[PDB]
């Protein structure tokens, strides 16, 4: 499965057109992806037939959200669901840089039968493996987006392996960050992970302010095949 | 008047606590500010008794929007209005790099009761004094956020002055980006503009991922006034 970040309506459409199979709908690539506005979610869902997973992330300053921010995210999840999203992308850490387990429960309390991707917050956790361990606790989590820790994703091929083992098919894993032409198959097959997440690698000049090049998107899709 | 950027709820709260009397509500300071999520709009407006001006800006690739993006922005205006913002912050250009008047009109066609700030799209126009005469043809446009075109703001101070003259009390100008404590007095005095817009100037550490410094805001109040 090739999942591609979309920051604008034209992204969304070219994603589907070139053969991407899932969209991560964001505002602001520069800040790592934040919750997009009402009308963007609304229209993005209406534009294509491929799944839309919307980012639920109110700012990029940390993953330790106030209780007022947790409620804000719950209310964005509810409206997203109403708007037809295929899932939401989120992740909250406690002060230990580990999974905030009660805050996650509260977030998921409003979820009802869409996917849930715990995102690259999990990479800040001291042990993603133990992070993956604690994640498998929550039934509503269907996916996890990850690069297997910090530094670049190549070195982290073994962690990705272990949590794919750890997940034991429970949670669907998605490699994200530093994903390219060259490493994608190298990344997918060495770890056993079957879903990839890209952004710039398929933008013109690999720029998030550029448009989607339908060339670059299909090149990875076929590599995935 | 000090207008202060908020990117999170605590910014919202702190600007009010610091005596700021308006908020520009955005996500992603990095990309100049984009339309925030449904719940951030609703919770910000609820949280404080000072008016909110919310960004209506789908991305930062351009200020030339597709017709569908116009319609997106229309729907976000209707949404934000129902959530009780005090004003919307929007700007649209055409091929000539002049005010996209049919597109602008379309956007304004759902504005009902609230302010409209035409923003720093105007800085990308070659003689922004021209644009003011045009905007005056649109009675709903209440404010203008500008930095005197490109280049240094106090070095743009003559062009800011040019712009202030045609306002005829029709359009409230707000001095923009580049504002500091060292240069804010000069900028209002010379121009006669009575409103200002500040961002990283009032964050502890001069960063947009940092919290707001109440003293730097209070101070900014205490200098302008
Ligand atoms: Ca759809
Ligand atoms: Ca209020
Ligand atoms: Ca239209």
């Amino acid at each position: 499965m090739l999942e591609v970040i979309a920051t604008c309506l034209e992204d969304v459409k070219r994603i589907e057109r070139a053969g991407g199979k899932r969209i991560e709908l964001i505002s602001s690539y520069t800040e790592g992806g934040l919750t997009p506005s009402y009308a963007f979610i609304k229209k993005a869902v209406e534009a294509v037939q491929i799944p839309i997973h919307v980012m639920i992330r109110p700012h990029a300053k940390s993953f330790t959200y106030t209780e007022e921010e947790i409620e804000m995210m719950k209310e964005d999840i509810v409206v997203a669901q109403k708007l037809g999203v295929a899932g939401v992308v989120l992740g909250v850490l406690n002060e230990r840089n580990e999974v905030a387990e009660e805050k996650l429960a509260d977030l998921l309390s409003v979820v009802d039968g869409i996917n849930v991707t715990y995102h690259r917050a999990i990479d800040d956790i001291e042990n993603p493996v133990e992070a993956m361990r604690t994640l498998k606790k929550f039934h509503k989590v269907t996916h996890v987006l990850t690069s297997g820790g910090q530094g670049n994703i190549v070195d982290n091929i073994p962690v990705l392996t272990d949590m794919q083992k750890i997940s034991d098919g429970q949670i669907q894993l998605v490699v994200g960050a530093g994903v390219t032409k060259e490493n994608i198959k190298q990344l997918l097959n060495e770890t056993g992970i079957s879903q990839a997440h890209v952004g710039t690698a398929v933008r013109e000049g690999k720029s998030c302010f550029a448009e989607i090049d339908l060339n670059l998107v299909q090149e990875l899709v076929q590599i995935i095949q």
